[PDB]
């Protein structure tokens, strides 16, 4: 597939990869009110103000099936408040279309975004992951993000612990 930046045109797409891939993911770890409480239109909604913010310094990718479909997905951006002393951005989030999945699509939409990241002269990124994501987990360390700590957050109302591996974003080549 090709990875590629995205517009607002992108966006409807690049809402249904998160709904889907969230329900596909998250069910039995994160409580179902929850993810039947996702939406199509307002996730859209919340990429969609975002989009059109002049200093909103996020940038979105996405993977483009042969058939011009959005599949992939993801969101890098200012570390928001990670915490943790010389890493500058964290990937927001990155999610690839269950069916489209060990493709290779999700260290395409990862190598894109940092190295776009590392042009914009970055000096570490950081992700945060979920812990009863062993899957996710695995990944990021087939990438070499380094562990730096944990974090308790809630979703429906759910306790759960967050993990965030480092990217030496700077010198490292990418």
């Amino acid at each position: 597939v090709r990875i590629r930046r995205a517009g607002l045109e992108d966006l409807p797409g690049v809402a249904r990869v998160l709904v889907d891939t969230w329900r596909a993911t998250y069910r039995g770890v994160v409580p179902e009110a929850f993810l039947e409480g996702l939406s199509y239109e307002g996730q859209a909604e919340r990429w969609a103000q975002r989009l059109k913010t002049p200093t909103w310094p996020g940038r979105l990718f996405v993977a483009e099936s042969e058939s011009g479909e959005v599949v992939g997905f993801a969101a890098f951006g200012p570390d928001r408040a990670s915490g943790f002393p010389g890493y500058t951005a964290e990937l927001w989030a990155i999610y690839v279309l269950p069916t489209w999945q060990r493709k290779g699509l999700g260290r395409a939409l990862f190598h894109e975004g940092a190295r776009l990241l590392q042009a914009e002269g970055y000096g570490r990124m950081l992700v945060w992951v979920l812990k009863e994501n062993p899957k996710g987990r695995g990944f990021y360390e087939h990438l070499g993000g380094v562990l730096l700590g944990e974090r308790e957050i809630e979703l429906g109302g759910a306790k759960l612990w967050e993990v965030a591996y480092g990217f030496d974003l700077g010198g490292h080549k990418w």
